[PDB]
């Protein structure tokens, strides 16, 4: 029944309004202007990047960064934190798809350790455009030139990040949509350590049904948009993995820089 | 229509029957199944080896362990000797694509060139069962437990493929089923370098229904099949990758010495 299909979207959508505090609708609500209300700061430089501190509440340096927390890295714990910040939302997301919760903790875990990253890229593309990212629920902008201006290690950290999300804006999904390709995510039946793969995939397969639907309905003139979708997860992994590699990167040449013990423990990965 | 889409399907069908040596179909028969007949002679350990090596259609060299060409590089040899095979096999079935032939050549090029790797693994899997994979035209059969005994190097080449290909075959697809999936890889439009992405992804989308509506008339019981399959692109292209990478570090093992010349040159990389 479509209409048992209808109303799983809904719940999920309702949730997904629920979890998470900026929606694509209010980012690309400030991204494309045309308001006086919620215009953000823009930060593509180190002055303006001072001076942002000044416009919006941020916990770092606005002075000198050379010889105390130096700029990336003052930038880089910035998004360890929303991190980790991303991980309780997108867990309490998932406690709300239907039969999350009834499976096996240890396969709770192990879906959330491997989802989550996944999920935050694909939201993150939300947040941006080809000229860069909102940033502190909106308030600001970091350009993109600048983020690629960063020190050598840091300088392409988000880099392919853009790349996937001017692809995958372009697809042109809204928060009713997200919200059930997110949930499609999280249930992957093949993540490495699942102890039972059944009923996961038993709970994606009514999701992949949802967000079928979902699609047909909300997108009637777009071909073979639910194949396009479901393809842009393989560019998420390459994101994930790209990203790990780099991370350990940094961990070797910046032994001062510390990582939050939550997003150490979820890679170990890969 | 559903008329373009079946026309379509048939085409790939018969085109693929056509071009590829042994078929799903024939491989099942003799892997796990009695069709008691012909069986296929199978190598276990070295000695296994050297016997069907000089007794099957081989053409490369001879059983000879000693201090010169070690076993697993002789292995080794003999998947890229197929390898170069099934390369032009599968340009030759891509040129069946309607449309195909009718993109910018350098596209083709870099269409094969990019899906060639990823059409190898996913038909291996029709060749392949949790304890080995048929050989020459299904004339052998080298079984996991051998493969995986291998040195270091060239022993974790082909357990990643069983663990993908065990996963791969729960889906059941057949010959019909796969010929469309194949075409769908090779019709990208995320390869790098293209120069004309939109009638490779018009092909594609067209490919995708008749992969759709395939999957739906010759699996009516398997619920979103479709879906499962688009997703199982995201472990080959891990798969991929990962062995690039193994295969750069043969290349840091295997180099120097005037000899092998302008065989160098047949394989390269591929
Ligand atoms: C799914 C619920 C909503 C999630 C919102 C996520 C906001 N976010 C996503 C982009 C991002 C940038 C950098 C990231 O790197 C790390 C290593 C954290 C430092 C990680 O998360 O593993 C991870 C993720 C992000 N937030 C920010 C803030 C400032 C600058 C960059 C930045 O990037």
């Amino acid at each position: 029944e479509s209409a048992d299909l209808r109303a799983l979207a809904k719940h999920l959508y309702d949730s997904y309004i629920k979890s998470f505090p900026l929606t694509k609708a209010k980012a690309r609500a400030i991204l494309t202007g045309k308001t006086t209300d919620k215009s953000p700061f823009v930060i593509y430089d180190m002055n303006s990047l001072m001076m942002g501190e000044d416009k919006i509440k941020f916990k770092h340096i606005t002075p000198l960064q050379e010889q105390s927390k130096e700029v990336a890295i003052r930038i880089f714990q910035g998004c360890q934190f929303r991190s980790v910040e991303a991980v309780q939302e997108i867990t309490e997301y998932a406690k709300s798809i239907p039969g999350f919760v009834n499976l096996d903790l240890n396969d709770q875990v192990t879906l959330l350790k491997y989802g989550v990253h996944e999920i935050i890229y694909t939201m993150l593309a939300s947040l941006m455009n080809k000229d860069g990212v909102l940033i502190s629920e909106g308030q600001g902008f970091m350009t993109r030139e600048f983020l690629k201006s960063l020190r050598k290690p840091f300088g392409d950290f988000m880099e392919p990040k853009f790349e996937f999300a001017v692809k995958f804006n372009a697809l042109e999904l809204d928060d009713s949509d997200l919200a059930i390709f997110i949930a499609v995510i999280i249930l992957s039946g093949d993540r490495p350590g699942l102890l039972n793969v059944k009923p996961i995939e038993d709970i994606q397969d009514n999701l992949l049904q949802a967000l079928e639907l979902q699609l047909k309905l909300n997108h009637p003139e777009s071909s073979q948009l639910f194949a396009k979708l479901l393809q842009k997860m393989t560019d998420l992994r390459q994101i994930v993995t790209e990203h790990v590699q780099l991370l350990q990167v940094i961990k070797k040449t910046e032994t001062d820089m510390s990582l939050h013990p939550l997003l150490q423990e979820i890679y170990k990965d890969l």
